[PDB]
C-alpha cells in the first residue's frame, strides 16, 4: 500500500482523521490531517501495537516497538517505531497534523497498517522527563482517541 | 501464529467482535465472534476493500475482489476474496460466528488486515438471486456495522 487512513474516535470530544502517504516503499511516510476536541498545547501521538479496540483504546496495548528500543522523540535514534512525538492543538482545541517520518512504514516489518494510532492526554516528554516512565512511554497520559490504521484508496 | 480482530459498529444497534486466526501461511483462516442487535435470520458478511471509516461504513468501498470475479458464496470457486456468506441472527438478534475460510488470508495478495469487515442489512443471495445485482453484491443491501481489521495479540 502507498495510502492509509485512521479515523480517531474516543469516549469524549476527541475526534480526527489522519492520512498517510508513502509513494516510495523505502522513503518517508507523510502523516497529515486534523484532530479537534483537545486541550490547548501538546499531545502525544503514537502508534501502538495492536489494531484491537475490543475494550476501547487500552486494548491497542504498548507502543509499536518491534526493535525493542527505548522511548524517544521521533528524531531520536533511540526510539520506538511508533514514537511519533507530539501534535499541537491551538486555543480552539484543533491540532493540524503535518509529520514526515522515515521510521514507520506502510509495508514490511515496520508496517503500521492494522495497528492503532493514539492521541494521548498530555505532552510526550520525548524520553527526557526525568523518571522511569519517561523512557518507556513518554508520560503522555491516557488515550483520548484512537483508530486502527487502514488501507486507504 | 498471526491473529487479527475486528470491532463492528455503525449508526444503529449492531455491535460485534470478530476474531481471525491463521496458524500457517498456506492454511485456513478461522473466523469467530458474536454480533448483537441484528434482525433475526441471515446477514451478508463481507470484506470490503478499504480500511477507510471516514464517512461511516460507506468509505470501506466495494467488496474486496482483487481477482475480478463474480460475487458468490464462500463455498464457490467463482467469488470475491471478500465473500464470506451470511451470518445467522437468532430470535434475540444475536449472531454467533464460527467460520473457516481458505481464500482470505492474513498475509499475501489476499491479506485482509487493514481492510473492513461489514455486516449487512439483508441475507446475501450468494449470486443465486436471478438479477444483475446478485452477481455484484448479493443484494445484501445496507451496511449495518463495520470495522477495520487490525493486528491482534
Amino acid at each position: 500500500a502507498t495510502k492509509a487512513v485512521c479515523v480517531l474516535k474516543g469516549d469524549g470530544p476527541v475526534q480526527g482523521i489522519i492520512n498517510f502517504e508513502q509513494k516510495e516503499s523505502n522513503g518517508p511516510v507523510k502523516v497529515w490531517g486534523s484532530i479537534k476536541g483537545l486541550t490547548e498545547g501538546l499531545h502525544g501521538f503514537h502508534v501502538h501495537e495492536f489494531g484491537d479496540n475490543t475494550a476501547g483504546c487500552t486494548s491497542a496495548g504498548p507502543h509499536f516497538n518491534p526493535l525493542s528500543r527505548k522511548h524517544g522523540g521521533p528524531k531520536d535514534e533511540e526510539r520506538h517505531v511508533g514514537d511519533l512525538g507530539n501534535v499541537t492543538a491551538d486555543k480552539d482545541g484543533v491540532a493540524d497534523v503535518s509529520i514526515e517520518d522515515s521510521v514507520i512504514s506502510l509495508s514490511g516489518d515496520h508496517c503500521i497498517t492494522g495497528r492503532t494510532l493514539v492521541v494521548h492526554e498530555k505532552a510526550d516528554d520525548l524520553g527526557k522527563g526525568g523518571n522511569e516512565e519517561s523512557t518507556k512511554t513518554g508520560n503522555a497520559g491516557s488515550r483520548l482517541a484512537c483508530g486502527v490504521i487502514g488501507i486507504a484508496q
